[PDB]
DNA sequence: CGTACGTGCGTTTAAGCGGTGCTAGAGCTGTCTACGACCAATTGAGCGGCCTCGGCACCGGGATTGTGAAAAAAAAAAGCTGCA
């Protein structure tokens, strides 16, 4: 149930998080360097991507390991695929 | 392969120039004497000589440190799958 909401740069983080085959790795600057393939505002992109993550983390759908700016490490987790 | 650099635009900035006006201070002049050259006589600090004995160079033996191979683990990465 509940309210599903619209994200944008959010999408492009989760696209780019899965578009690396790894165990616990995705530092904001690695992500940005891939995803700077553009329609995007490259000048203001990092803040919005940085802003974007915190909320993904707070939902816990995206999962990370010990830090904040220092760690730069997370991936998609929980358990979501098409299912009953 | 990702981007830090070079290129070339238009916009902005202050260097450059020529000039005027003020005075700090560079430098020049003459005077006067404190201070350094020079001298000779005086004597002790430091030279060469020479003698010694203890630090230090060299050795052997025992302790310790670090390297490297070999065996075996932990992991990372590769090649291999069907699905969706
Ligand atoms: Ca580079
Ligand atoms: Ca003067
Ligand atoms: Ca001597």
């Amino acid at each position: 149930k509940k309210s599903t909401d619209h994200p944008k740069y959010s999408d492009m983080i989760v696209a780019a998080i899965q578009a690396e085959k790894n165990r616990a790795g995705s530092s904001r600057q690695s992500i940005q360097k891939y995803i700077k393939s553009h329609y995007k505002v490259g000048e203001n992109a990092d803040s919005q991507i940085k802003l974007s993550i915190k909320r993904l983390v707070t939902t816990g759908v995206l999962k990370q390991t010990k830090g904040v700016g220092a760690s730069g490490s997370f991936r998609l987790a929980k358990s979501d695929e098409p299912k009953k």
